[PDB]
């Protein structure tokens, strides 16, 4: 499944986008929409909020490190959302991804396809999802081209506390990804409509 998916996509992606930037745009569009979802589930319960106060995007890039981490406060996903991404709309959204790119259709808008997870593949390797839902364990899942990794309980990383955060290792030749005014111009010019906070983590540099 996930292995001849996930080479599909980072094949066909890397080829058909050449402006590499708009996967920010995707991640930022998904951590809206998870954060839309608690939003509203507060709403009715306002308990929700117990886990995580606070509804925001944080990006934090670590240059010594090469990684480029995007998180949320959203709903997060359980094993068995996460199960149901890999399977079920990872095989439906690249059917229906490829169709569109074979019909000539405008594809600008990869999320449309609900596999906008693998725009990550223009700048990424691999990826690490973390992820934590008010109803279940905080888990880890590593994505890469051809991979097949396990969902994993996530023991000894950071506390999400609630929402998602995909850990990117950019590729060698692609750090300028990691540099603060490249992430604020992509991040201005792709996310206007954002109605969350998006922060930046910028690090005084030595010198
Ligand atoms: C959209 N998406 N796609 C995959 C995927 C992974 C592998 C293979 C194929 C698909 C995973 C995700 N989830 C997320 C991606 C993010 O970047 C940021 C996030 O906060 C989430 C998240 O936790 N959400 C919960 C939720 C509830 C209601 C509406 N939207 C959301 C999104």
């Amino acid at each position: 499944f996930q292995a001849e998916i996930s080479q599909l996509l980072d094949l066909i992606i890397n080829t058909f986008y050449s402006n590499k930037e708009i996967f920010l745009r995707e991640l930022i569009s998904n951590s809206s929409d998870a954060l839309d979802k608690i939003r509203y589930a507060a709403l009715t319960d306002p308990s929700q909020l117990d886990s995580e106060k606070d509804l925001y995007i944080r990006i934090i890039p670590n240059k010594e490190e090469g990684t480029l981490t995007i998180r949320d406060t959203g709903i997060g996903m359980t094993k068995a959302d996460l199960v149901n991404n890999l399977g079920t709309i990872a095989k439906s959204g690249t059917k229906a991804f490829m169709e569109a790119l074979s019909s000539g259709a405008d594809i600008s808008m990869i999320g449309q396809f609900g596999v906008g997870f693998y725009s990550s593949y223009l700048v990424a390797e691999k990826v690490q999802v973390t992820t934590k839902h008010n109803d279940d364990e905080q888990y880890i899942w590593e994505s890469a081209a051809g991979g097949t990794f396990t969902i994993t309980e996530d023991t000894e990383g950071p506390r999400l506390g609630r929402g998602t955060s995909m850990k990117l290792f950019i590729k060698e030749d692609l750090k300028e990804y990691l540099e603060e005014k490249r992430i604020r111009e992509i991040v201005k010019k792709h996310s206007e409509f954002i109605s969350y906070p998006i922060q930046l983590v910028v690090t005084k540099e030595t010198e």
